[PDB]
């Protein structure tokens, strides 16, 4: 149901980010046919995820309430993995409540 070989994603959101502020990235699927995407953020806190789709392709927006490791899975058309997936994007700053 789509290819998960032939979809990118980028962006710094990926990698890291600082509490309470927001996070982005990039899942590009215009090249992996037609599939459900899906984006899982597991973590210190749980995030609040949106997604535009642009041109660019799907924009993940997330913004992360407490410091340390957090694992963003994206699958597609399916149970695999993306390449890349899951992403472990390190979180600094305080824990806010
Ligand atoms: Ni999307």
């Amino acid at each position: 149901a789509g290819d998960p070989g032939l979809v990118s994603a980028y962006g710094p959101g990926l990698e890291g980010g600082t509490t309470g502020v927001s996070s982005e990235f990039i899942v590009n699927t215009l090249n992996a046919g037609s599939g459900a995407l899906s984006v899982t953020i597991d973590g210190p806190s749980k995030v609040q995820l949106d997604c535009r789709e642009c041109p660019e392709g799907h924009v993940v927006t997330y913004t992360p309430m407490a410091p340390g490791n957090y694992l963003i899975a994206i699958k597609y058309g399916g149970p695999q993995h993306i390449v890349g997936s899951p992403f472990k994007a390190k979180v600094t700053g305080p824990r806010l409540s």
